[PDB]
């Protein structure tokens, strides 16, 4: 089993996964047994922010951070496609993606959208693991997670 295996269910499909900063730890982009995906419970539950991609990804290995300033919260941060291209800049909802901030000189701050939605980061950025591929691994429930974020952080 992989290096970059999400640490709750063992998928490791490289486009599936997202490694977090804090816990140096590998987490997939599907649900399971839970209402969220695997990454943003571990998110929300170890009160962490910061991921970066895989390298064999869609991004390759990117850190996800604020074109303008740099901050790394991934709760914060939203996407903004250019008009006409397929160049997308990543920024925050405030102030870096605010028409204030962006004047409409390069980027139209009204098209601005999280990335992470209906408890996931948006498919592009990360895919979402297969119905089959979901059923191959450990059938986690959200009280194992609860547990298991627990005896971790014992460490
Ligand atoms: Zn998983
Ligand atoms: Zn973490
Ligand atoms: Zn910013």
């Amino acid at each position: 089993l992989p290096i970059h295996a999400c640490s709750y269910c063992g998928i490791h499909d490289p486009a599936c996964v997202v490694y977090c900063n804090t816990s140096k730890k590998w987490f997939c982009n599907g649900r399971g047994n839970t209402s969220g995906s695997h990454i943003v419970n571990h998110l929300v539950r170890a009160k962490c922010k910061e991921v970066t991609l895989h390298k064999d990804g869609p991004l390759g290995e990117t850190v996800l951070e604020c074109y303008n300033c740099g901050c790394r919260n991934v709760f914060l941060l939203g996407f903004i496609p250019a008009k006409a291209d397929s160049v997308v800049v990543l920024l925050c909802r405030q102030p870096c993606a605010s028409q204030s901030s962006l004047k409409d000189i390069n980027w139209d701050s009204s098209q601005w959208q999280p990335l992470i939605q209906d408890r996931c980061f948006l498919s592009w950025l990360v895919k979402i693991p297969s119905e089959q591929e979901q059923l191959r691994a450990r059938q986690i429930t959200a009280q194992q997670i609860n547990k298991l974020e627990e005896l971790w952080k014992e460490n």
